[PDB]
């Protein structure tokens, strides 16, 4: 009796599995986008197993397997997609049923986990959802938003970009806390327009510090939306596309038509150096409007941004996708490009702090040991855009 | 609708596993157990320690821990939690159970409390903390798996229960290694009251998360602290033997004002014997077979310690990091022990490669290394085969 040792367990330090969303991804396959604990020495193999579970108790099992797509290392999750694939549409019937995942901790399963990642009731599977024409033409995915965030700035991409994409465009806003009720307001006419779709991931708190979250918003929305619209984009409400004169919209995504994806260089700006100028009315400009001086280093990599065709991926990272069918094009300076406010989102007040001669309109300007250079690109469009804003929601 | 929800499933790993609770003196208690380390989050404290009489008070303990395994490599670390009181908070007798709080990290605010251990009213003895203690010396085991063979168990139990007197205990610790066969070897001894069999099989829950030596040692020294002065720390396949003019008492008298010493190591090959009729090898035991001992010079080599487990508060798998006093490595005169590398799991005759007698005087170059002859320990058998004769039949 004593020397019948017992080891008692307390606590649960890290889940196997986390699942934030689960989806179709066609007629013959889905994706469950979440977190996963890492095996640490024992091997696990296979790390899931995918079924579908017919209303009528049939079952039918499916090929599995996974991606890992953020750096794997510093956090006690790593955030995972488990492809399940079968060879017919295990609901090609529409009667119903339950695509079920068992996840496992090591080669000797005695334990694992078995759950319901979604269900599809009886009728409602619909083939036509993976068929042309879709949703929208462009899907906007944004990145996990938290903090203290500016409403104007807000109100500002939102304007340019309903207006750069047209009007066969959606944007998807993931809340993390940082969707204040001043930056909701900036984006309820847009919401009310059924143009962007604010997603609540609040409940994520019980899990901050425990998993990369840029890398987990990418993939649910990669999956969530995969054959919503055609085009993908991928970056940060600092951030504003912009095209080259001579380049329409239509014009570039056609040269890009072959390539799965693309990489968008960055125009690094300054969200504090504007004009020493009492004939300005900052206060009353835009920002995009205001900040024309643009780091001017030549032959240095900087962060980039990216579009995807959802249809020919199965995940991705924040600034490209590294699990995709099809090519990745890379030279795309001359015709997409977009502009960088670094530090601009969460500034309050006044973005314009330090104030320049207007000789630097002509000269080389060093702010912060860095060189910059005149731009007024985006300025010039300023006019354009607030137009578009008044003409679609007042 | 668009509110998004974080299912999570299962328990890939516990925050705290606790296998035994002690008290270690008047004042003090410590808590062997496997934890989770913090990833990128700061845990501090990793532990509180609280005690609840049945009085009604509750006094906090000072509580640290101490994490003497590789602390990489496997999911959990080994822990020994340390819950020191400014005054025995059971002077009163009146009972009362050790709590123990485990915390995740500083963000979050909830944590794990549990009993550690419990005191029913009138059961503490503060005399056991004092001498005389029950034994002078005690064993404390490996976590023993695998095929094991008894009658290695059988010489090995016959040899140490010689070498350490009778005033000494041996603890085993079955993990699966005890078969049938095994447990009989070593029932005369425990029927003797010489020698306890723990059940550890309930380790499998765990087996491949954890360090399995790291933890039965930590929870070895402070099960038995007080049970006797020393304790030692080497396995079945490992003899302890005194160089002639040594005597067990004579050795730990030098070493009294050593809290803890290491043992050299007498590495010998489980395959070579003599190619001699003469000798009847299936009635030899395996010390008074395997006489040829790898002569390799400067290398480093395992090594095991005896420590006294009063003054520790943790320790390893060859020496502890966690004491109070002097350590002492230079023991190679004094105190040794014969290591039958790969011994203890073969089935059938050990006696496998057979050389010419003229190996007597020679080296002898197998699978590439230098072995030479060593009968220190066939010299001893017929002594360890009268005592055993003379102690259990
Ligand atoms: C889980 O993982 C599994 C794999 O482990 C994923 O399953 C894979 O998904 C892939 C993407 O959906 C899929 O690849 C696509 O298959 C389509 C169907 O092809 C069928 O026919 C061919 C024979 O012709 C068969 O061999 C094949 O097996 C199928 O039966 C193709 O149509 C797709 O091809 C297009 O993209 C590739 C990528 O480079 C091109 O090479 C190809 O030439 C096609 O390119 C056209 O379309 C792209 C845009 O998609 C354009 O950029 C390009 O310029 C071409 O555009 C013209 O043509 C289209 C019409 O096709 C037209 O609309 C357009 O306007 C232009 O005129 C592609 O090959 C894998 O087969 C599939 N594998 C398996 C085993 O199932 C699964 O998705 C994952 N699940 C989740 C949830 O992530
Ligand atoms: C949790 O953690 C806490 C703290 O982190 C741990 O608490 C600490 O535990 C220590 C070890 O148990 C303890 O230290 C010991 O205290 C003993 C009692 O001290 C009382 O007596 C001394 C006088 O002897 C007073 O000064 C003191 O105030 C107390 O009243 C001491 O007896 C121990 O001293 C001996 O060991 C040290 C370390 O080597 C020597 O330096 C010292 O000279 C003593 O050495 C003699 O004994 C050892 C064997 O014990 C011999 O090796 C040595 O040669 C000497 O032997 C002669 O003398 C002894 C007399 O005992 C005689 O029997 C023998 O035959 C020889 O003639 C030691 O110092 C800390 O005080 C204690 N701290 C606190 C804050 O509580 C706690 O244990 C941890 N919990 C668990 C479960 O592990
Ligand atoms: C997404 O792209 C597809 C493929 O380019 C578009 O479908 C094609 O549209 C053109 C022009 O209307 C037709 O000539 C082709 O026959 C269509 N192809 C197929 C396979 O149907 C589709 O219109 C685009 N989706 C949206 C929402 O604009
Ligand atoms: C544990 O060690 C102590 C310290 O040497 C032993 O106690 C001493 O024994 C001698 C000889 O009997 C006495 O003269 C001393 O007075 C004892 N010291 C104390 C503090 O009482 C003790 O015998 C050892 N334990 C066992 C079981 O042998
Ligand atoms: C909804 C559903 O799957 N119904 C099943 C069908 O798939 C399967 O082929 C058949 C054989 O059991 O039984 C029925
Ligand atoms: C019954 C049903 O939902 N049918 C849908 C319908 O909305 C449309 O014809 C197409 C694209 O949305 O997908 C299908
Ligand atoms: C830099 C700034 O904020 N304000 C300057 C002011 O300091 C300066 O006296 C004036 C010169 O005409 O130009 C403006
Ligand atoms: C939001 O504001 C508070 C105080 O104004 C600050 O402590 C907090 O850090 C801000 N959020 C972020 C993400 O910086
Ligand atoms: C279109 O993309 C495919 C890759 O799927 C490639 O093999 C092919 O060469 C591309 N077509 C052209 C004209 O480059
Ligand atoms: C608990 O025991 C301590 C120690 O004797 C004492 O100080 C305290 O008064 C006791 N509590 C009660 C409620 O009597
Ligand atoms: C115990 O024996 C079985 C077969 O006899 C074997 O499969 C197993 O590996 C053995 N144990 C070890 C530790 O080798
Ligand atoms: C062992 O002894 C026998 C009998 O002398 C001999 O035939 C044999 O070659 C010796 N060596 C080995 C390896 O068996
Ligand atoms: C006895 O041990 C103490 C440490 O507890 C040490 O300071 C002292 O030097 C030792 N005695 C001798 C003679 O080395």
């Amino acid at each position: 009796d004593p020397n019948k040792r017992i080891f008692q367990a307390y606590g649960n330090a890290a889940a196997l599995f986390v699942q934030m969303g689960a989806y179709r991804g066609g007629p013959t396959t889905f994706a469950v986008v979440g977190l996963a604990s890492k095996p640490i020495h024992v091997f696990r193999l296979p790390w899931y197993k995918c079924e579908w579970i017919s209303n009528n108790g049939s079952s039918i099992r499916a090929k599995a397997y996974k991606m890992l797509p953020d750096w794997g290392y510093g956090r006690v999750y790593t955030v995972v997609v488990v492809n399940c694939t079968f060879p017919v549409n295990p609901n090609q019937d529409n009667a119903g049923g339950r695509l079920m995942l068992n996840a496992y901790y090591d080669e000797s399963q005695r334990k694992y986990e078995k759950f319901t990642a979604l269900e599809e009731l009886p009728g409602s599977y619909n083939e036509s959802k993976f068929r042309p024409p879709y949703q929208y033409e462009y899907l906007y995915c944004g990145s996990s938003l938290y903090g203290n965030l500016s409403a104007s700035r807000f109100r500002e991409w939102m304007a340019y970009h309903a207006w750069f994409f047209g009007p066969s465009s959606h944007f998807v806003f993931h809340d993390a806390g940082g969707v204040s009720p001043e930056v909701r307001a900036a984006l309820d006419p847009w919401v009310r327009a059924g143009r962007a779709t604010v997603q609540d991931i609040r409940g994520q708190a019980e899990f901050d510090g425990y998993y990369y979250n840029q890398f987990l918003v990418v993939n649910d929305c990669l999956h969530r939306y995969r054959y919503s619209a055609n085009w993908t984009f991928y970056f940060d409400v600092d951030e504003y596309i912009y095209l080259p004169e001579g380049n329409t919209l239509e014009s570039v995504l056609k040269d890009f038509s072959n390539y799965t994806q693309f990489t968008i260089e960055q125009n690094p700006m300054s969200s504090a150096l504007c004009f020493n100028d009492s004939t300005q009315d900052y206060p009353r400009q835009w920002g995009f409007e205001k900040l024309l001086f643009r780091e001017s280093r030549t032959g240095i990599r900087r962060d980039r941004k990216y579009a995807i065709q959802a249809k020919n991926a199965y995940a991705t990272g924040v600034h490209m996708s590294e699990n995709v069918i099809g090519k990745t094009l890379h030279q795309t300076e001359t015709k997409i490009r977009y502009y960088h406010y670094h530090n601009s989102i969460q500034v309050p007040g006044e973005l314009c702090r330090e104030f320049l001669p207007l000789s630097a309109k002509n000269n080389v300007t060093w702010y912060n040991g860095l060189p910059y250079v005149y731009d007024d690109n985006m300025k010039k469009l300023a006019s354009t855009i607030k137009d578009f804003e008044r003409n679609t929601i007042g």
